[PDB]
């Protein structure tokens, strides 16, 4: 679900997901179009098209289980729709950790019209 999401975000990243991430860019949060701004975009854009293998499955509201191993996340055993959407926020807590270096705040509340075209997952 994304308030779980929302909380291994700041866990991962010591950065509150809203606003940090709920805005930025092209793609992260209200998503749809453009080429990615950044590093952190394209953790987003990735997410998006990882949300969209699983069209039959509710991301915002299906809550699933996660534990840490040491600081590594371990999605536990759900439903496949859990398990699944688990493995997509995983993927994209950790590339937002991976590119902390380059976040930057001006991609924060970026506008729709700066993102034109297609991009294909
Ligand atoms: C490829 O682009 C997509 C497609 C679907 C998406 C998203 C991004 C995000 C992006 C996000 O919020 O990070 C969410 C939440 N999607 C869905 O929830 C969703 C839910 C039910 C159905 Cl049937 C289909 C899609």
């Amino acid at each position: 679900s994304l308030l779980e999401f929302g909380k291994m975000i700041l866990e991962e990243t010591g950065k509150l997901a809203i606003p940090s991430y709920s805005s930025y860019g092209c793609y992260c949060g209200w998503g749809g179009k453009g080429t990615p701004k950044d590093a952190t975009d394209r953790c987003c854009f990735v997410h998006d098209c990882c949300y969209g293998n699983l069209p039959d499955c509710n991301p915002k509201s299906d809550r699933y289980k996660y534990k840490r191993v040491n600081g590594a996340i371990v999605c536990e055993k759900g439903t496949s729709c859990e398990n699944r959407i688990c493995e997509c926020d995983k993927a994209a807590a950790i590339c937002f950790r991976q590119n902390l270096n380059t976040y930057s705040k001006k991609y924060m509340l970026y506008p729709d019209f700066l993102c034109k075209g297609e991009l294909k997952c």
